[PDB]
């Protein structure tokens, strides 16, 4: 029958952006995201208690608990250090700490675990849980 033929084309693929990569000795004094090396070089020194949140945009009321802590974080920085962990950022982490659900709220003391609980929180629970177990 018909010689089914057909010769494949192919384009020239180019990049985007360039690469680029830096670090230096700034405080992590802040609510952000810390990545697993840092986590314990940082939280495991930081003498003052440490609420880390270990999360995933597949939770879904995400949303809701950024602000909560945007507002609350900077209530805490003097007392409590608010930081971020994402079990994709760093899949090593919910297998270490046994992290099976979200959102979540751990916390730390002088690098030692005090307290967990999951789910979602609100400002005050936030709060009054992290003072319970600091």
């Amino acid at each position: 029958g018909p010689g089914s033929m057909s010769c494949y084309n192919e384009i020239t693929t180019l990049l985007e952006f360039d690469s680029n990569d830096i670090n230096t000795t700034q405080r992590i004094n802040m609510v952000n995201n810390v990545t697993d090396s840092s986590f314990k070089n940082e939280v495991l020194e930081s003498d003052l208690p440490v609420m880390v949140d270990f999360w995933a945009e597949w939770c879904g009321p995400c949303k809701m608990l950024i602000p909560i802590i945007d507002e609350i974080s900077k209530e805490l920085q003097d007392k409590v250090k608010v930081l971020k962990m994402n079990i994709d950022e760093n899949p090593k982490t919910p297998s270490e700490y046994g992290i099976r659900s979200i959102p979540t709220i751990m916390l730390f003391k002088n690098g030692e675990q005090k307290d967990t609980k999951i789910g979602l929180q609100q400002k005050n629970s936030l709060l009054d849980w992290i003072n319970k177990s600091i």
